[PDB]
DNA sequence: GACATGATGCCT
DNA sequence: GGCAATCATGTCA
């Protein structure tokens, strides 16, 4: 029912793969022409898809009943998980020949802050087919199903996740701290400490992110980039970063990812996807 | 089974 | 640089 504009290129079968390699069973479905997965605005719940429409540049969002009321907000998440914004005229006239084989590369947000926390929480260490495993099976657990759409289930609250037992959340084959982490981050939701949108001092946000427990500097650069929708962030402490800057240390990553100021998240998308990617020897 | 390795958090 | 960490896989006695 609903119509949004983006400015090509924009590499749809990327954008999907990514987030079919990272889609949780029952809350997300992708396929080839379209993403589609259970939505909650505050008491309002339903099903939104997303059908792209290479020819007209145009995104085509469709909402179930329940979600009607709140329509704009569900375009907005949309607009924000699509990287609908973006001007790739700009950032690949920045990012030179470490764009030049993906242009229509986007930024892959999130529908819901509290929910990329989690996801970045349980996204630590292991693979991202277990990371998979794990987030499903937290949401089995912890989320409800849509009562219109039975196939479908919502992610958890932060109130169901504040309220869970360590223990339980961890016989579901996560480290302790990795539980007790979900269980902070969802009473930060609660009241108000864990900023939903992108703040004015990305950095001195991202420093306070790092004091609650279980959440370091990997999640919380990833956090900001995904979750926030950051522009600017780079993660040297990843495992396929370290990998792609054979024997240079996360510091020297550091200063040498600079170059790609203010678009170094976009840098980082490329470097992951560029399987022999190594840097310009100085 | 005792290890050790593949895929971040946090302390000294 | 080391210790803690979970599931999955691969050695080795
Ligand atoms: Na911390």
């Amino acid at each position: 029912m609903y119509t949004l504009n983006w400015q090509p290129p924009y590499d749809w079968s990327w954008m999907l793969g990514f987030l079919a390699a990272r889609a949780v069973s029952s809350v997300e479905t992708v396929a080839d022409s379209y993403y589609a997965r259970s939505l909650a605005v505050g008491e309002y719940r339903g099903v939104v898809t997303a059908i792209p429409d290479i020819a007209r540049h145009t995104l085509h969002i469709n909402l179930s009943a329940g979600l009607e009321p709140v329509a704009a907000e569900c375009l907005a998440k949309m607009s924000r998980l699509f990287d609908l914004q973006c001007n790739p005229q700009i950032v690949n006239g920045a990012l030179g020949r470490l764009g030049a084989a993906r242009p229509g590369l986007r930024l892959p947000g999130c529908v819901d802050a509290f929910e990329q926390g989690v996801r970045a929480i349980l996204g630590q260490l292991v693979s991202v087919a277990m990371a998979a495993k794990l987030t499903a099976r937290v949401a089995q657990l912890y989320g409800e199903r849509l009562d219109d759409f039975p196939e479908y289930i919502c992610f958890p609250t932060p109130q169901r996740l504040a309220a869970a037992d360590p223990q339980a959340l961890k016989a579901l084959g996560m480290p302790l701290k990795r539980a007790e982490a979900l269980i902070h981050l969802a009473n930060a939701a609660l009241e108000g400490t864990l900023p939903m949108t992108i703040p004015g001092d990305v950095e001195q946000a991202m420093k306070t992110l790092q004091t609650f427990p279980g959440i370091g500097r990997w999640t919380a650069n990833y956090f900001a980039l995904r979750g926030w929708q950051a522009k600017d962030v780079f993660l040297p402490d990843d495992y396929l970063i370290k990998q792609r800057f054979p024997g240079m240390t996360p510091a020297q990553i550091r200063r040498y990812a600079e170059r790609w100021k203010p678009w170094r998240s976009y840098a980082l998308l490329h470097i992951w996807y560029t399987e022999g990617w190594q840097p310009d020897e100085a």
